[PDB]
């Protein structure tokens, strides 16, 4: 629900606090288990712009997408928010277009300057 809450209630999971990406747990991870940089991480995840309106998911393939954590493959939400993540996790990114697609966008999916909402799943991880 409510990317309002995120903004009002979220983690400040940036070093920087600047608010640039925000979070929420949704469901608790397993051990206190987390990958480190260069980790091959497997998650589920759902994309929406801030009307709602969902440009990307993993569900549309059924497909987890994978990826090296840390390694800039991936935009600096999901570097930063997985990096904080348990596995078996789901939690909600609130992340400001500077932590991002910047004010270039990823078009057509992603205008520009756009304030971008996730719901990842770290589904596992391996070295």
């Amino acid at each position: 629900g409510a990317p309002a809450t995120v903004a009002e209630q979220g983690e400040d999971i940036t070093s920087k606090k600047d608010r640039g990406v925000l979070k929420i747990v949704k469901r608790v991870g397993n051990g206190e288990e987390t990958p480190m940089i260069g980790d091959k991480v497997y998650v589920h995840y759902k994309g929406k712009l801030s009307n709602g309106k969902k440009f990307d998911s993993s569900h549309d393939r059924n497909e987890p997408f994978v990826f090296s954590l840390g390694k800039g493959q991936v935009i600096k939400a999901w570097d930063i928010g997985v990096a904080t993540m348990k596995k078996g996790e789901i939690c909600h990114l609130l992340c400001k277009p500077e932590y991002a697609y910047g004010s270039a966008g990823s078009l057509p999916k992603i205008p520009s300057n756009a304030t971008l909402f996730f719901e990842i799943e770290l589904l596992d991880f391996k070295g």
